[PDB]
Order: structure tokens, then C-alpha cells, then sequence
């Protein structure tokens, strides 16, 4: 459903496959990223931090490549 | 469990405004092919070229997005 907190993990960049963004703007009532692992499960993640937009830039460059 | 994997690439265009996020499909991690499979709020993904210009600008720009 939506986030409402944010994971205290710190995830390995060849762990996720993806990621949803979650706006406070749609439906539900705050911001998240939601990372999709290689378990087939969702992390939900505070997109204000470091380790969450560099994830996700390694993601979208190996995309670019 | 494992990932049911495109077989092929959809021929629709979906407006980049639906697409809220994004999974990649590597034939290296067992799937027949490479994809991208772009995801909407209602649950129906749709599974793209990851060889066109068009596919990568989408991914990027949901990069961009995060980035702020
Ligand atoms: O297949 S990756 O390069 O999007
Ligand atoms: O449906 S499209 O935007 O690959
Ligand atoms: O999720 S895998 O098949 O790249
Ligand atoms: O495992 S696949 O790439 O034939």
C-alpha cells in the first residue's frame, strides 16, 4: 500500500532491480522510495537520503549503458 | 519466488506522467531478454525496449526526479 515510514537499512546497489516513487501528490500522504529486490519484496525508503538517490542513479545509469 | 519474464516488447506509448517507477529484466539473471517493465499506479506494468531512446530518457528522467 503506501509508505508510511522508511527502512534504517542500507541496501546493496545489485540488490534492487527497481524502484517506484511515491508522491504526497497521489494517494497516498507522504514521499517514498519503494525499492523492488532481487527477494521479490519492497523497501521503503526516505528519498532524501544519500544512499537512497545514489542507488538509484547506479540503477538508472547501468539502464543508460 | 522467481520473475516472470517479458517475452517481448509492448507496442503501446504510455505518457511518462503514468509511469511511476521502473524494474529491469537482464538476460544474464535468466529471463530470455533484456527489458524494461515500467510500472504505473494501477498495477499494470508494461514491459519495454531497453535499446531505445526513448525507454532510457524515461529511466533517467525517474532518476533525475529522485535526485530532486
Ligand atoms: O537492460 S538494461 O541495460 O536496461
Ligand atoms: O510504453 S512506453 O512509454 O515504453
Ligand atoms: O529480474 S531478472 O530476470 O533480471
Ligand atoms: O538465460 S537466458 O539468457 O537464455
Amino acid at each position: 500500500d503506501c509508505c508510511l515510514g522508511y527502512t534504517d537499512r542500507i541496501l546493496h546497489p545489485k540488490f534492487i532491480v527497481g524502484f517506484t516513487r511515491q508522491l504526497a501528490n497521489e494517494g497516498c500522504d507522504i514521499n517514498a522510495i519503494i525499492f523492488h529486490t532481487k527477494k521479490k519484496l519492497s523497501v521503503c525508503a526516505n528519498p532524501k537520503q544519500t544512499w537512497v538517490k545514489y542507488i538509484v542513479r547506479l540503477l538508472s545509469k547501468k539502464v543508460k549503458n
